[PDB]
């Protein structure tokens, strides 16, 4: 029975991939020592970072590293992984939450640093922790159509400022319990970067394939998590509850469009917000936890870079074999939920 | 090589912001400082050519302005929100880093659980990028209708830039580049795009081309509170890039200057526009301008000008319309609509 493609991408591959770990460790122990007076004044007796959120450390850059610098570093590594020169790139998309300026795009700055050709189209996409996927899909539409041969999708995240200013606010003798709770999730963020080189499959015939997938939304919840360059306020309770409801709806769509059944997928690459969000997601869907690599423990929540960083760490661990079906998924502020498939 | 053949423009709208700030009024507030610094050219009015701009009410966010435009564009398209499968926000101004301004507009409008939303940023070219992005989804059959929205707010830029410039320590160099921020304006626009089989008499979007000169990413650096630009150098290199883009547009779209009925250009200033027109040998009558009364509305300029052309009755069936701009980066994009 002749079936249609379900609008999945055809002849689009992942030519290269890389991640950068930020160099400075900040432990939750050290954070907790700074917060201890406030914890005592608020009556907080559990370790809300290490024990409740499940974060033991995160990584930070130096204060002068901008999002563009981190993205560039990752892009140069991905080009080496793809064994291609910058001249072959026709499209460069920056997906980070962090951004050097309102104008010009962070993509232009990355592009200028790498020395892209004058044929290279560049722009930024922003969509909280799902944006890397969105950039992949935008590049995949161009590649599938044959307008370009190779595309870079890049993401550098800098959380230094938010940590500095949140820890100041959260150690004020007058911070309120409500304000403290509202800002706490900012101390689960981390720094890092990732980049991916995408290609027409005819150019890279043994490379992994990207199929695309599905998106659903619940934009009546767009107030749940709000952030600027120095502050993020997050209703983590409704993020979890509404996020999982959204995900259940997007998984029904994934069964229809991608044919998914959880038990047939080999790895689930999840944008991870915290350990209880992750456990909840896995239990709700019956996912086998041995298929879910976590880096949140030691790196925290790297935003839209989380997914490609985890995919890059899987690659480097030798955990991915030819033919493995890899689910990329996440719930991002908005709310949005995206689920897509890579076949290694 | 193969242009879009089933992507149409179903509806379009713009919103003018309601408060006027004239450049004469700006000049009077700055006079003590112009004198104290020995300035005697009226840079805004005589050199840039910006005689007024519009400002929102206080507390209008980018998302609010975009929402207002989107509602009008849906009426112009005669469709309700439930048909929209994609909503892209393309503005420079943004409410937050997270979530997308798109999600906030989408939430205000009540889009369905099928609607995909995200923001695109690319200085004054982003609307054109957003339209291209949306075209590619339409052509593949992912969606039937898309909204591309852009609300721009400059109230803060003015409050701060004028407060700074009139403090007594302000040097002439600080003063000088703070002037470029005083060319910005408020406004908003939106466009409904659609699969042509659904709207067969509607204008068609063909696509276009882009070329870049990202060696100059330094030249125009814009935050919520400030805009620092190198205006002279931006202009020259901008034109060189445009000329290269036009060569590409000959090859992929068949462009010749004399065969285009309108040029809808991202609008920066009078010298910028006049240099563009002179370089290409374009008939100025084919180049509608709004900066004299609205200033630079960034990426919303392109759809606002197209919307004005439409509501003034200036566009006839079969007109070939060039949409184009030179954006910070530097980037240059040129695309075609056939009305």
């Amino acid at each position: 029975v002749p079936r249609g493609s379900h609008m999945l991408f055809q002849n689009v591959s992942i030519a290269g991939l890389a991640h950068i770990d930020a160099p400075h460790t900040l432990t939750s122990k050290e954070i907790n020592e700074r917060l201890q007076p406030t914890y005592d004044r608020l009556g907080i007796k559990t370790d809300v970072l290490g024990d409740v959120a499940g974060i033991h450390a995160r990584r930070l850059w130096d204060q002068d590293v901008q999002a563009s610098d981190a993205a560039t570093q990752a892009a140069r590594k991905a080009l080496i992984d793809a064994n291609i020169g910058i001249e072959k790139i026709g499209l460069l998309i920056n997906t980070s939450v962090s951004r050097d300026y309102l104008e010009p795009s962070t993509a232009s700055i990355v592009s200028g640093n790498l020395g892209v050709s004058d044929h290279c189209m560049t722009f930024d996409v922003a969509n909280a922790c799902l944006a890397f996927i969105n950039g992949m899909d935008i590049a995949a539409r161009m590649l599938e159509r044959g307008e370009i041969d190779y595309a870079l999708v890049v993401d550098g995240e800098t959380a230094n400022l938010v940590y500095e200013k949140t820890l100041e606010r959260m150690t004020s003798p007058d911070v309120t319990e409500e304000e403290f709770r509202n800002e706490l999730a900012a101390l689960t963020l981390g720094c890092g970067a990732a980049a991916m080189v995408m290609a027409r499959s005819e150019l890279v015939p043994d490379a992994p394939r990207y199929k695309g997938g599905v998106t659903r939304s619940a934009t009546e919840w767009n107030k749940l998590c709000r952030g600027n360059l120095d502050r993020m306020v997050t209703d983590t309770r409704l993020l979890l509850i509404e996020g999982i409801k959204l995900a259940q709806k997007t998984f029904v769509a994934a069964k229809q469009v991608l044919g998914w059944a959880v038990e047939e997928l080999d790895q689930f690459v999840i944008a991870q917000v915290s350990r209880p969000h992750t456990a909840a997601f896995v239990k709700s869907f019956g996912i086998d936890p041995a298929k879910v690599m976590t880096i949140f423990g030691e790196h925290g929540n790297i935003g839209p870079a989380s997914v490609p960083i985890v995919l890059s760490k899987l690659k480097e661990l030798g955990r991915l074999k030819k033919g493995d079906r890899i689910a990329l998924l996440g719930i991002g502020s908005g709310l949005n939920c995206s689920m897509a498939e890579v076949v290694w």
